[PDB]
């Protein structure tokens, strides 16, 4: 199954996607070749955009201001 | 160097990221572990959000309405 993260982002705010160190390379590459990552603009509430990300469990999703 | 794509997205519009079939698995996994993918909300022009994506060259970036 998939991890799902939707966050409000203002101008100049972002997200970094990386690979989790504890998951194996053969499997992550197969997660990403086969199904990929989906980015969705879910809502635009004025000066904010709610961005959804659906990604296999091996993908680390971190808001830029955290790391 | 990096591929860069910025597109206007309205509500319910998205992007799919996948891995290019012609690039080797060892290298792509190392592209993504080391540097990752950056998603940036660059501008919110009313009912549209301009979403930037910076990704290593091995990553295929496709607007949902194309494939």
């Amino acid at each position: 199954s998939m991890g799902f993260l939707i966050l409000s982002r203002r101008e100049g705010e972002g997200i970094t996607l990386s690979l989790k160190a504890d998951y194996p390379a053969e499997e992550l590459i197969r997660q990403l070749r086969e199904g990929g990552i989906r980015i969705l603009v879910t809502d635009i509430i004025g000066n904010q955009a709610r961005v959804g990300i659906e990604a296999p469990r091996g993908v680390l999703i971190v808001r830029d201001e955290l790391k």
